[PDB]
């Protein structure tokens, strides 16, 4: 594909989010970089409103489903790659994250080039929350585990869908589960590559800047593609 060759190199990325969550607003700027060669990315997120309202790991599928193009796709798979044939002109994303017995956040993005720098815009919100659950009453641990996203073809609409199970770990041994589903839509007219059903392999590490003293979160993650 033509998208394709825009990737061959390390690119630079933005970010850019406003959310609300049970009447309270904040904001999150975030920047970085990405190697689609090796699967590789690193990046640093900062609220810029003052403390964040929500615990750090609960944003972690937002963030990172907006860089799902710079995913190493095997030689022999090559001809599956949604993400990248849709470039320069992008996507459009929505998603609802569910957690059981508890609210849900329910999200908007753009995703684009712009000059030589890969862009996302993103919009968040919270609702039907309980006030001495886990997550408004902070309750969870700062650690991310292994896992994989499945992917399928959306004929009707020339675009996909992608659906995954979460594992978040609370502070006295138990867990708080959630469910993550999604759906993709293009911007440009001109031509994109429909999939046949595959999965994304996954693995990521939390961590904290010495020298940063501003609410904030660093993150590392590697991706592979299978069959």
């Amino acid at each position: 594909s033509k998208g394709e060759e825009l990737f061959t190199g390390v690119v630079p990325i933005l970010v850019e989010l406003d959310g609300d969550v049970n009447g309270h607003k904040f904001s999150v700027s975030g920047e970085g970089e990405g190697d689609a060669t090796y699967g590789k990315l690193t990046l640093k997120f900062i609220c810029t409103t003052g403390k964040l309202p929500v615990p750090w790991p609960t944003l972690v599928t937002t963030f990172a489903s907006g860089v799902q193009c710079f995913s190493r796709y095997p030689d022999h798979m090559k001809q599956h790659d949604f993400f990248k044939s849709a470039m320069p002109e992008g996507y459009v994303q929505e998603a609802t994250i569910s957690f059981k017995d508890d609210g849900n956040y329910k999200t908007r993005a753009e995703v684009k080039f712009e000059g030589d720098t890969l862009v996302n815009r993103i919009e968040l919100k919270g609702i039907d929350f309980k006030e001495d659950g886990n997550i408004l009453g902070h309750k969870l641990e700062y650690n991310y585990n292994s896992h994989n996203v499945y992917i399928t073809a959306d004929k009707q609409k020339n675009g996909i869908k992608a659906n995954f199970k979460i594992r978040h770990n609370i502070e006295d041994g138990s867990v708080q589960l959630a469910d993550h589903y999604q759906q993709n839509t293009p911007i440009g007219d001109g031509p994109v590559l429909l999939p046949d059903n595959h999965y994304l392999s996954t693995q990521s590490a939390l961590s904290k800047d010495p020298n940063e003293k501003r609410d904030h979160m660093v993150l590392l993650e590697f991706v592979t593609a299978a069959g």
